[PDB]
């Protein structure tokens, strides 16, 4: 039903706020962590794919340690988003799995993101590896250009559950207003008929913004907001996001 | 596809906020108007079915006059919601039509609400009469038991346009979460396929609250908020409503 990471219970109450941190170097990461330190969010996602030379595990881990030193009371989600799913760089399957297992081993991260389309064998063994070390797994899938049919969105979320994800996650891009409703339809069907754990769903862009606010009623356990003044289309600031989620929760 | 009521342009920018004033006597009506001066909304709906002496035209017009003396800078919408459609009192078709014609004649109201299923002939004649006096017509339909199929909702909104409504309006009750999406789908399809003027849609109760907040993206031009108490299930406090509409508008 719920997933507890530290003191945070995902799948209960108002949806949780995730913010993404991007830095190319340890200095960039430190600067961002310091700017994020006082902001009101629940989970810090480190977008590792923006970091240079990720194949040097030690550099990555030094940066993870730096984040933990600065942001000490928020769960840390380690996410290498591959270029094929909108990320900044690509790694071989072996390198990607090695990177994630190194994060797990470090004891510095509370959760890792694993992409559904990495491959069943590798994904499932790494979920097992993360669990042995008390690290939670968000399994993810993204389509930055379009919205698949509701039935296919549900299928992907169900597959993530079958592969052992603690929290299935899907983000899709609407081309029309109807696509936003398609994503919400999939969220409702999944949460009502198949889900046995928290799920995260979102429809990107300004058009899909309602998907970031309607999680409590339709079934999304978390959403993403921005800390920076200058954000992107559909990225509500964390203070405003907290304001709206609280209004809906207390209504 | 816009309607101008005083300086307010409905169908443009963020959705407009309507609040309902409910008072039994002229004394209650004046007291509520005073309180409502301290709320932030765009259109004042007077729910005439809450008024006790509705069959005495002179009392009704005195009450309307009192509202106008207190709330001078907001368009006034005259609405007798029939018991049949979720209101507080029932009237014969003739009494209902004459009440609205009396409101039109007074020169005190900017808009009247006419229920779609009152009867085609009566509705068409009353719309013509309103227009002769430069009074706008919100044509309405309510289902407090269920959410008809999306196509039926669309056909009712289309019919309202055919009968000459300035702003078609429909409120339905969800029995499930998917029903909320059905209402939003009908809003989009009406907007895409047939709307040549603003429309107002809402899924009632707490379950449908998101429908009252997402009008800018899906096509609803106005939304109802509560000042002290709700005039229908699902309305949230007017200050919180404006806050959410603004955050979404800037997203
Ligand atoms: O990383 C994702 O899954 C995001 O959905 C990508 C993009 O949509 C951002 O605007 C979101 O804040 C987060
Ligand atoms: O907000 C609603 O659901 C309403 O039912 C909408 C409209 O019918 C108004 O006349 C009511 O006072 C409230
Ligand atoms: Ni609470
Ligand atoms: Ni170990
Ligand atoms: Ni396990
Ligand atoms: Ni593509
Ligand atoms: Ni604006
Ligand atoms: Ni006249």
């Amino acid at each position: 039903k719920t997933v507890t990471v530290r003191d945070l219970v995902v799948g209960e109450g108002a949806p949780k706020i995730i913010v993404s941190l991007m830095g190319k170097t340890i200095t960039d990461v430190k600067s961002e962590a310091l700017a994020y330190r006082e902001a009101d969010f629940d989970i810090l996602e480190w977008r590792v794919d923006h970091f240079a030379n990720v194949t040097t595990a030690e550099s990555v881990l030094e940066a993870a340690g730096a984040i933990r030193e600065i942001i000490t009371d928020k769960p840390l989600l380690f996410t290498f988003r591959s270029a094929k799913e909108g990320g900044e760089q690509a790694l071989t399957t072996g390198q990607y799995i090695d990177l994630n297992r190194a994060a797990v081993d470090s004891g510095l991260v509370d959760m890792i993101d694993l992409e559904l389309f990495t491959g069943d064998d590798e994904v499932k063994a790494t979920v097992g590896y993360a669990h042995q070390h008390n690290v939670a797994v968000i399994m993810s899938n993204h389509d930055f250009h379009k919205t698949p049919a509701a039935e296919e969105i549900v299928q992907r979320l169900r597959k993530m559950q079958e592969l052992g994800a603690d929290i299935p996650k899907i983000a899709v891009m609407p081309q029309t207003k109807a696509d936003v409703l398609t994503l919400l339809t999939a969220t409702v069907e999944m949460q009502e008929r198949y889900a046995d754990r928290p799920i995260i769903t979102m429809s990107m862009s300004k058009t899909g913004v309602i998907s970031r606010l309607a999680g409590e009623v339709f079934g999304s356990a978390a959403t993403f907001g921005a800390v920076k003044k200058a954000s992107a289309p559909g990225q509500i600031s964390v203070a405003d996001l907290r304001t709206v989620l609280t209004i809906l929760h207390q209504a």
